[PDB]
């Protein structure tokens, strides 16, 4: 397993996360809920196959993404 | 022209700002890059349709997903 295809995983799941309280938010449109209903399954399947935990992806994912917006 | 499909355009080209920074900060591999070359395609073309300014579109994103992660 690559670094990089770690870091790739975590900033994916964390952008879900972030499209998904979009939905939440009735902000969507039917491609953008289509998308994420497509992706929620890749991320699964790639999650499983690396043996990485979403939910602390995920949380790995935001503090990438907070580096960057800095 | 709805009112989601504008949000969901707005999110859609700032995540792509971010995953963008993520590739310049070598932490992509090479199916994040090739999901980034899409989607730029694909935004430029939706861009396109609506009739919407790509980085425009991208500061209102910007100000959708702050007022998310508060």
């Amino acid at each position: 397993m690559d670094s990089n295809t770690v870091s790739s995983f975590q900033v994916d799941c964390f952008l879900w996360h972030v499209r998904k309280q979009v939905v939440d938010q009735e902000l969507g449109d039917a491609p953008f809920l289509d998308r994420l209903r497509r992706d929620q399954k890749s991320l699964r399947g790639r999650g499983s196959t690396l043996g990485l935990n979403i939910e602390a992806a995920t949380h790995v994912g935001k503090q990438i993404v907070e580096k960057i917006l800095k």
